């Protein structure tokens, strides 16, 4: 509270983590399907479906630009790739799979980042 301040972790290097971090998710064989926005006009029903699609490149230009103010909110974003790509695709399509696996990818890069 005011004036009663909580012990609070060095921030200084998560903009240089997070941004390898997402360099590594890029770079994953599995990364296809989320690399650019879901084309709105090629897929029948993703604009109505989705009410906020995300993907990484979006993400990149996000970090690059000074848009997220703390690290949750962008694993926030990071997550909603792989929430989206579960509301829409089959568990074991291909699409679906990937999703399933970069999930799993990005949350151990991310506990052993920063939840040391
Ligand atoms: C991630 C996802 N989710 C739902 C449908 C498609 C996709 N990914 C595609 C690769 C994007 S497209 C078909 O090139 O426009």
């Amino acid at each position: 509270s005011m004036s009663v301040k909580k012990p609070k972790r060095d921030d200084s290097k998560d903009l240089a983590l997070c941004s390898m971090i997402l360099t590594e998710m890029e770079t994953h064989e599995d990364a296809w399907p989320f690399l650019l926005p879901v084309n709105l006009k090629l897929v029948p029903g993703y604009k109505k479906v989705i009410k906020k699609p995300m993907d990484f490149s979006t993400i990149r230009e996000k970090l690059s630009s000074g848009q997220y103010p703390n690290l949750e909110t962008f694993a926030l974003d990071v997550r909603l790739v792989f929430d989206n790509c579960e509301t829409f695709n089959e568990d074991d399509s291909d699409i679906g799979r990937a999703g399933h696996n970069m999930r799993k990818y990005f949350e151990k890069k991310w506990t052993d980042t920063f939840k040391v």
